[PDB]
């Protein structure tokens, strides 16, 4: 192969965006930088648009295998690319789980196989996330796990948590984690504040989070071992880890899309497509997650895509399940109401989606050097859109965002030299 | 009666110490100056020893009833005046415990009955201790519980622990918390460090108390209720609380004298006279520990008195008992090795054991104003003296302090205007 985009804006080593031009011969950057001069590679006029790394998902649902209606590895990952992604990380929470040699090699076939993607498959904790057993991490760790994690739910008991820290210690690898204690969930099926309490809805204390962060904080100097936290969504959750990078403890921590732009007071009903977990809790917590990204207690943004269908979402919020899509959403959101927003600068919302997720686990991606593989993606800062359902790509069409009008939207993404998807006009 | 203290000193409310005297009349201080006079006025020259407010030991156990074997209540509170405490607070872990109207009846009949100092009973969380069901904290507080805890266990369940501080919180009390998360206590008789390691031995790894206290800080914060920790023993205990008042959390603490001068490396051999819970930990920890008392993170000294028979410590360390005697050897045992040593001052050490524990709970013990209580006792700050289990009031002489040459000895108590015990041989 051999392309060359002309005219385009891209962010250089010091965190600048100035305009350049990029080209890619053999599925690898070959050269970076103005007027590249390549009379032997098919042109594509980015006309001033974004030129960017693939942007990288560390925390995502795919489905499959398990229930494959919900979403496919062939469907989600389409949509995945469809937002720019070119990297992303499926949890183990399909069934079956990858908790054994023969799940790894079967996750590991469907990938290769069907997948419009790279896709870094997520090692479980324990066998069928049961918490009662140990998985081999040493095979998991050979057939290309990413890490080890039983996201959905929670490690409730200590001792395996701090087992499981010492082992991923000495593999060198992290250990994700759905803080979430049972015995505080009080079954509740949003966050336990003000719209719980008018609705008379039964909610989930932040407690219910925060509580399990800062006993694996504990267990993770105590094992000397990566601790990264999912989804974090407390005001407390926050300073907890912000005392703890404090003291010198290796621990990481993401932030949804959802729990960036929208809190507690902007679900206008009991509608499904507001409900997830963890849930929108005030705004005090809505502006400690913002104050945390912005000082470094937050490392990086994750969408955690949680495809559903209509059929589900359709029942009452108690009995509708937990999830929001977020692949198709995740940029134009964010860089309307973050970043044209002011309250950050399109260098680090990039940097929050590539080189930031990508150091915290060693990965050689999210950026443009020349040699690296060539996952990039084209964006259209100008032009702007509404966020309409019917036009994902995903088979989870549940979002609240329906009608936001955004900027910022990927138009070509590029998976190892080969496009893995394209507008319909650019 | 009418007592008159000639010729002595004392911490004056400023913290310097100035020769002066004390006149008691009607069981009251009611006068607080140098050089006095009341004609008739028993005089009593103290020759220049230390006058000062009973100590105050807001951790004990005085083992009956249940225990009358291990102590006895006045057997406890006689050892108590010996060691200068005038004020008492006992744990609820006897049989039966002090979790209803009618146990918690009796034993506030037994104290009374037979106490020669002032006993402030605790009153449990859960009945029994066992964990499943909360007692009537309204109740409890009517027929004078002093805190609620649960002490010689944790409260496993979060919910409860959660759901007690809510409750505890609207009654403006505290919740006293033994932190030990069980699935982290490996079965171990002693600190997991060199020495376990050393002697081949299961250790209880630090990380099993820590957690607890960083769960509950969080809890307590949610419920807005003060939280008070126990014998803090680990680095980490330290750092999570240190961050919690840094915060603004009404969460406190305490250290025994055994944690502020020994640690692990100071451990003989597989001697059960240096086996207790929390055990003692690495040289680490016991730096914490001072850094701890000394920049304000841990606000006192408890004792946690725990007799036990000398038959039932001379078995292994493996299956004795945790717990060593306190009372007899706390001050002298500080003064020695802390004042002496220069590590703190004689006004700090007064105040961790006098007005702070008094302060912390609402108590009005601890100091020497004109109108308190006579709760007093005269100490010897020059005579050396070394430390005889053999001479020991308490019928527990499991300690691993003898032969210790101290200075800083009670030589009488007084309590309430009574003169609660005397030296015996000036
Ligand atoms: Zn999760
Ligand atoms: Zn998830
Ligand atoms: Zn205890
Ligand atoms: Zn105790």
């Amino acid at each position: 192969m051999n392309y060359l985009f002309k005219n385009g804006r891209y962010m250089n080593e010091e965190g600048k965006i100035v305009a350049t031009d990029l080209l890619v011969q053999d599925g690898k950057i070959a050269k970076v930088a103005e007027n590249i001069t390549a009379d032997n590679a098919e042109v594509i006029d980015v006309n001033g648009k974004l030129i960017a790394p693939g942007l990288v998902d560390v925390h995502v649902h795919l489905r499959e295998p398990g229930g494959e209606h919900k979403e496919t590895i062939e469907t989600g990952t389409l949509a995945a690319a469809k937002g720019g992604f070119t990297t992303i990380c499926a949890m183990p929470n399909t069934r079956p789980v990858p908790d054994c040699r023969e799940h790894m090699e079967d996750l590991q076939n469907r990938i290769k196989e069907k997948a419009h993607v790279n896709v870094l498959p997520y090692g479980a904790i324990t066998v069928r996330q049961a918490g009662s057993e140990m998985t081999d991490f040493e095979t998991l760790k050979e057939l290309g796990a990413f890490a080890f994690t039983d996201d959905g739910v929670g490690v409730q008991d200590a001792s395996m948590m701090l087992a499981a820290m010492k082992r991923a210690a000495k593999l060198n690898m992290a250990v994700v984690a759905h803080c979430e204690e049972n015995t505080l969930i009080n079954k509740g099926c949003v966050h336990e504040g003000k719209f719980s309490e008018k609705h008379g809805l039964n909610g989930i204390p932040s407690v219910c989070e925060s509580v399990h962060i800062a006993r694996d904080i504990l267990l993770a100097e105590a094992a000397d071992c990566h601790y990264h936290v999912c989804h974090v969504s407390t005001k407390g959750s926050v300073r907890v880890i912000r005392d703890a990078k404090r003291a010198g403890i290796k621990v990481t921590a993401e932030v949804t899309p959802h729990h960036l732009v929208l809190c507690e007071d902007d679900i206008p009903s009991a509608d499904p497509n507001f409900k997830m977990n963890p849930p929108l809790r005030g705004k005090e917590d809505h502006e400690a997650l913002i104050e945390g990204l912005l000082d470094g207690t937050i490392d990086m943004i994750a969408t955690d895509h949680a495809p559903h269908t209509a059929e589900e979402k359709a029942q009452g919020i108690e009995r509708a399940p937990f999830g929001i899509t977020g692949f198709e959403t995740a940029f134009p959101l964010l860089y309307t109401n973050l970043v044209k927003k002011g309250i950050i600068t399109l260098e680090q919302l990039i940097q929050f989606l590539t080189e930031k997720p990508a150091d915290t686990f060693g990965l050689e991606a999210g950026r443009l050097k020349e040699g690296r593989t060539a996952d990039i993606t084209i964006i259209d800062l100008e032009q702007e859109e509404e966020i309409d359902p019917t036009t994902f790509l995903s088979k989870g069409k549940n979002t609240p965002f329906a009608g936001w009008k955004c900027q910022g939207w990927p138009v070509m993404t590029i998976v190892g030299g080969k496009i893995a998807w394209q507008k319909e006009s650019a």
